[PDB]
DNA sequence: CGCGGAACGCGCACAGCG
DNA sequence: CGCGGAACGCGCACAGCG
């Protein structure tokens, strides 16, 4: 019912943590074992995992396989979502190249609008125009990875809420505006830089 | 409050950003509530954001604003970067052509022995085993971009070192002393809330 | 007229159950 | 015995003033 985002980015860490504990062969693991992996206190975990229900054991702990089923299940990552990748640049085919994606995230779109690149076979694909979003994104592409050069960001993001997208990653460093009907994130290594020079001037702030 | 919220410092970055924008349209003055439109905030957090620095207003002029931030978020300066872990990603970010005169690289490293050794555009890969001699003086931030497995001991390596701020691209939690500065750039995390926004539109 | 404190909404202790 | 509600604390109202 509250349910607040930092929330999200969390469970986003527990699991991770849970593969890797998996990998270990772990069985069970505890809240306070968890937090102190994810580096937070065992209480915030626990209240994490009560926004969505009651999956561990009381007196024991979590079992490892099942918590990773349920946050999976809570993520959304039980499924398997359309990609698309709009700008073919550099940032764009390191992406395409990336191994980590996992059944959950699939590539099926590839896009941009330079003439030197459409058409170039990419990784299982092949560049195209921009032009063909309409007919592409409609039923298999849920979600698109928006890296393009911070001016053409806004104007490619119109393009993909008009060609049926749901969601957009962003790359580009700015606030797009999408109707409130398409979830947007963002993905900024600049802000991130710049929050890091700010850190270290205000070690104490820190 | 005297003590400023992280998210403000995030608003503020914003704020540069919008302002960068109008003196490049050529607007000479501004207001609480054209930052906020464009920030998509409100003129409240706007004023309040940057109370917690200063009264730069009047007002609000583009330029002295712009000035005033980037002096706020430490662009004043022209930082030391190094690159850790060339591969697809290390190569792109090397090559990006934005950082600006505040941020500038010089250093790029590796263990693969086909990487090292190899040229760069602003120098050559070098071994890591290096780190504790080229970045004392010359280095304070390090974008990490090893795979998974490898980030806590390329940043245990860094720490070594003595660098003062990791921007991590890896997907793992870091852990490094309280005097090392740590930002992460997820868009794996990214992904996964994208996933989970579309699945409870309600929740929005 | 137009544009730099304080209220308010939201993010630990014990009850519950194995 | 061992490990899934509510207090606390962080993030609008008006005063000044051209």
């Amino acid at each position: 019912m509250k349910v607040p985002e930092a929330a999200i980015s969390r469970l986003i860490t527990y699991l991770r943590i849970l593969e890797e504990l998996e990998a270990q062969g772990v069985h069970r693991t505890s809240s306070e074992q968890l937090g102190e992996l994810a580096q937070v206190t065992a209480f915030q975990v626990r209240k994490d995992l009560s926004y969505f229900g009651s999956y561990g054991t009381r007196g024991v702990g979590y079992t490892v396989p099942v918590l990773k089923r349920e946050l999976r299940h809570i993520l959304g990552l039980n499924r398997k979502w359309g990609l698309c990748i709009v700008g073919m640049g550099d940032l764009g085919s390191a992406l395409a190249d990336y191994p980590g994606f996992g059944e959950s995230f699939e590539l099926r779109g590839f896009f941009d609008v330079d003439p030197e690149k459409v058409g170039r076979p990419v990784r299982g694909g092949v560049i195209e125009h921009v032009d063909l979003l309409p007919q592409r994104v409609p039923g298999r592409i849920e979600i698109a990875l928006l890296t393009v050069p911070r001016e053409a960001a806004q104007k490619a993001a119109d393009l993909l809420v008009a060609a049926g997208i749901k969601g957009i990653l962003n790359f580009a460093p700015v606030v797009l505006e999408v109707p409130k009907e398409v979830a947007v994130e963002n993905v900024d290594f600049l802000a991130g830089l710049t929050r890091l020079s700010f850190a270290i001037l205000n070690p104490k702030w820190r």
